[PDB]
């Protein structure tokens, strides 16, 4: 299942609990960027996925403020959990920084992260 | 200035509380506002934004399952709140559907929503 | 319909020709209108769109090198032309910069541009 | 290093010439290897990249019409070429379909493709 400790291809650590009500909660620790130690995450998942072989849709958000640092930014991951002997969560993400209006056209980075239960 | 009701460009509504802890919690629904159109949302925002004129970074997730309906998908919105008399939340979003691996390349839609406090 | 001079919401100027073969060719520049701000574009469009009221799919690329400046980056716009009283091109775009592998996670910006044949 | 035949992670074949003028020209075969599956591509690349370990920025478009078929859609790939013994083109893509205005919110898929010089 989704609940567990996951790592992406960059070595970031995603510690998540999937609640019976569809909630995702936990912490995220980035291996990259303006980031130190753990950040709160919250999100949602489909708690009754299709039974036709499809993955389980989910998403979560981290605002990159904690007691140590504040990057004035937030990332959302949108993806699906795919069961198997090598369980994986495949995502794409949007990282939006707070900007002035003049800089808003460059406010948002996009990428893709794949998570498994092992580090790189 | 984030707490309250916001409206997008297409007759959808959300309703959010921005907690002191950086949490976003509320509901996402239709203009119609019927039970079957309402879904839980959760996310995060920067509770200590820059004071240089920059927007406030935020994001949230809705999984498209409620007690009535299940689309087996989730949307994440990543964006920034821009304050004023003409307050706005400018977002980009990712909507991932659960798929089989053969169909994964087509799992994710992208788009953009702008929210205002004024019911349109 | 596609052939012409288009302007995005930020005042960039897109001078395009839609060839009978599906080709898009032209230049992309900034409002100030200097030679040093002007770059080659190439792309493709659906030369035989549906007849059911749908828009016409298209895309183009600008690499941000000209005889004066090189940003070691490229933008692609993907979207559709919507004909009628006031014709419009609605796009989303990806801007990739050359990075080292360690920085590749932050190589790509995403946004959305709308074009009309009038200035904003 | 860009000119040649490339293969993505899903069996498509990207046949490209990188011109001295920054042009990308070629064919994309969504298949192995029939005429009905071949489409024109055009795009642009940084013809004077850095030699500091950074990738070479680039992008291209396919409109999914040929003499046999027409999906009324176009993909743009935005990314970077990374040279060396294990050369890659790492991309993110946007696939826009022509839609009605009512369906425009769901016009654009996003994903990622990695291309190699050896068949996967
Ligand atoms: C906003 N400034 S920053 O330097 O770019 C920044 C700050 C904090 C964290 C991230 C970060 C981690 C992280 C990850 O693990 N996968 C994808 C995206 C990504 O972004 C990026
Ligand atoms: C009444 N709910 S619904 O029709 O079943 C449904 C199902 C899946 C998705 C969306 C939906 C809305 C919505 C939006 O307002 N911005 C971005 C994405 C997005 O997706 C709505
Ligand atoms: C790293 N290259 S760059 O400095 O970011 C650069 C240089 C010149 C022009 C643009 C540019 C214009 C432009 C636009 O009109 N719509 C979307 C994206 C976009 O990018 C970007
Ligand atoms: C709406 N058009 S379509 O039916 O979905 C269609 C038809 C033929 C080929 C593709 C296609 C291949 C392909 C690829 O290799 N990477 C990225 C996107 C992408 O799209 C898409």
């Amino acid at each position: 299942g989704i609940t567990g400790t996951w790592y992406n291809q960059l070595g970031s650590t995603f510690i998540v609990t999937a609640g019976a009500d569809g909630a995702l909660t936990g912490t995220y620790e980035s291996a990259v960027g303006n980031a130190e130690s753990r950040y709160v995450l919250t999100g949602r998942y489909d708690s009754a996925p299709a039974t036709d072989g499809s993955g389980t849709a989910l998403g979560w958000t981290v605002a990159w403020k904690n007691n140590y640092r504040n990057a004035h930014s937030a990332t959302t991951w949108s993806g699906q959990y795919v069961g198997g002997a090598e369980a994986r969560i495949n995502t794409q993400w949007l990282l939006t920084s707070g900007t002035t209006e003049a800089n808003a056209w460059k406010s948002t980075l996009v990428g893709h992260d794949t998570f498994t239960k092992v580090k790189p």
